[PDB]
């Protein structure tokens, strides 16, 4: 099923990685001291889709792991999806072609952190390293990123284990133009791919 | 009242082809000679794609730097697709150059669709996309077919006398025909989107675009 749910993981910040802008840094004390959280589209409340299902403050960082449930944010999707060049390409070499998923790995291909607040899936994040990988299964997502223990998907294993979308196809294309114009936008999505070890020939990334 | 002024008609012109550009691939060859012997309205699409019209083209002409074209987009489905998406977009809110009135389908279309695109009897249509493959196809909307001839510097006082005999003589259309030429939604508009943020070193040649037909001296263009 294409509107069945879809899992998303990554990190929402890198502790090794120092930003530009002082707003946005995120020592690692502060994480695991103030450690569902919606999950919506680029910090739009009224474009919440799942919920975060899980989260850990890992050696590079605060890993994360959310579920895209809404089925009005998902039929968009899939409408949306087959009408793409992109997705109809399909995936690199072995994995199975999969239109929803691939369509949210071209378009929200970033995480953003919004105690907490919400994360928010978005074309790129402001902080690095914040690629965003989907997938059916969470327990492979989450092995797409090398720098994960066993230990550390053992406690993220333990945590995931009305539709609250209240916006529409017009917002998501009108969202779709700012993404246009982010400077360095593939450049930044590229060089997150070789922070966190993905590559497009193991996973959906699009980038 | 406002949103009326929204979905009225936008026109949209910009170069099809640049003779002084030298492409890299042979297919996108296009030697003023030829375009002469070539050169009833168009159809004006979305991304060559027949169940996107949303226009037809006013005219088209053979001038010093390349072949130059006037479109006009009617379609009140796909304007109307495209005012909706305008409200939501932080780009088109920042809004216009200072002296432009905001006008919010204009800066849509304007950072959605900056490039021009020829359909290669010979001509078959005109695609409004993301960006040319040609370069020095920046696409330039605006309300008044006057104005957008008058954002390209190149374009002589004698090159718009035969543009606008042009336009003003094109009234009612065939693609335009007895009703809405848009035969898609949202939905393909969306995902077209996505296609168009993978497209390489798109805002660079958009940027060598403007500056090269001299749209860079004020206008809706994003880049």
């Amino acid at each position: 099923q294409a509107v069945a749910p879809v899992y998303v993981g990554g990190f929402l910040a890198r502790y090794d990685q120092s930003p530009d802008e002082a707003e946005l840094l995120l020592p690692r004390d502060v994480v695991e001291h103030w450690l569902a959280l919606p999950l919506n589209i680029n910090h739009d409340d009224t474009a919440v889709v799942g919920h975060v299902a899980a989260m850990q403050s890992v050696r590079d960082g605060l890993f994360c792991l959310g579920c895209v449930t809404s089925p009005r944010f998902l039929e968009i999707v899939r409408r949306a999806s087959e009408k793409s060049e992109l997705v109809s390409r399909g995936p690199v070499s072995p994995l199975q072609p999969d239109k929803v998923v691939e369509f949210l790995s071209g378009s929200y291909a970033g995480l953003s952190l919004a105690p907490f607040k919400a994360v928010a899936l978005c074309s790129v994040g402001r902080r690095r390293g914040t690629l965003a990988v989907y997938g059916r299964d969470p327990e492979w997502v989450t092995q797409r990123f090398p720098d994960l223990t066993a230990a550390d998907r053992d406690g993220l294993r333990a945590q995931w284990q009305g539709d609250p979308f209240r916006s529409d196809s017009y917002g998501l294309l009108g969202n779709s133009v700012d993404a246009l114009y982010i400077r360095e936008r593939l450049p930044k999505l590229r060089y997150d791919k070789q922070l966190v070890g993905v590559t497009e020939r193991e996973s959906y990334v699009k980038a």
